[PDB]
């Protein structure tokens, strides 16, 4: 219950500050503000009626009309909100999953139970999603960082990054040692298991465990029109 | 002009949708309801106090309190808001780029300014959300199911099918009668670019932090 807070937390941290970005572009935005970008009372077939009379429109208009009353980006401001910064932060050592199922079946490996449902209960399906999200999150931190690099550069730092080495070396920083830890240990004495991929695994599915917590509408657009150019392949589910 | 304001409508239109998704996760929260099903404060240790002082619960309280002003669901609902359709539509034949320089970029073939760069990071988003879109599409393929789905969509076969259907050549000829994959690449990497904003912030600053040492270098 103490860490369900926590974990609730985050996720209504997040939420507020994807509230203030968004409330911050559409206080501002061309569209909205004046009329020197979108003329009134134009005729029907003009874009500018078209764009006027959108629910976005009236919404948006509606909340500017509104900063009399509750202004939401000073509302922040006098609340000396932070982005990237909280109080709690004190009590955690990396960014939080908001389902604890989720973050528990991160590592997770390999009466009985349904090869699929077997599946849930494996930590596969999870690093799977991880590693491409890793891929892209360091590929757009590379990109932004260096914005002189050539392809080759980026492709360097990145794979220095993202390779099975270093990522066990995150492990080890992350403490998931003690994680993968349950009934049964091998004592100091004999002779361990190989356990350098298991760890590496788990970064990447922990990882992927973030991304299905916080995917919402930012790149829903994207996710949308990619998951129709693919419909006819993901079709044959067989 | 035109072009300009359906390029700004949806900038506009995305923080919209945002707006809408967050504002409900922040009315429903269960640390601001009323119910208080985990007994925030109640409980009485550190953590609690830690978190009932924060500036993130003085917001959420003060907005959960303005909704008898201005109920941000029903501000949506009552203009029949609906988030993946527009009467704009009419204009595209896909996802727009909102700033026309970095579409123009992502056009620029490879060997100057070039697309290189914007293949690049595309390339890796692709990858990421198609694997998004095969794992929460097939709640019970394994991780071998998963890859081969995957690799069936994001191959350069794949992607030349789709530069063709998109028609990305009637934009790079006129005249005459992979890299048309790279093409459709770095243009999601244009769309990546001019997206990426809180969504996966927390994220990307630990991962940047994390990789410091090698950034460095």
């Amino acid at each position: 219950s103490n860490e369900l807070k926590v974990r609730e937390f985050y996720r209504l941290h997040n939420a507020c500050v994807k509230l203030k970005e968004s409330i911050k572009l559409i206080y501002e935005n061309p569209l909205v503000t004046d009329q020197n970008v979108l003329n009134l009372g134009t005729a029907e077939n003009t874009i500018d009626y078209t764009i006027l009379n959108t629910p976005t429109l009236n919404v948006a208009k509606t909340l500017l009309g509104n900063r009399y009353s509750l202004d939401l980006i000073d509302l922040f401001q006098s609340h000396d909100f932070k982005d990237s910064n909280t109080d709690v932060d004190m009590f955690i050592k990396y960014p939080v999953v908001y389902d604890e199922n989720l973050e528990n079946l991160a590592f997770m490996h390999k009466a009985h139970l349904n090869d699929a449902q077997k599946t849930q209960l494996s930590n596969e399906r999870l690093e799977f999603l991880g590693d491409s999200w890793l891929g892209a999150l360091v590929s757009y931190i590379v990109y932004t960082r260096f914005p002189s690099a050539n392809e080759g550069m980026l492709s360097q730092m990145k794979e220095s990054i993202v390779n099975n080495n270093n990522l066990f070396d995150w492990s080890t920083k992350l403490n998931f040692t003690k994680r993968l830890q349950g009934n049964i240990a091998t004592p100091t004495r004999v002779v361990k298991d190989k356990m350098s991929k298991r760890y590496a695994d788990c970064v990447q599915a922990y990882i992927g465990a973030l991304v299905i917590d916080r995917f919402g509408t930012e790149f829903l657009d994207i996710k949308e029109w990619l998951e129709e150019l693919s419909e006819k392949k993901l079709a044959k589910s067989s």
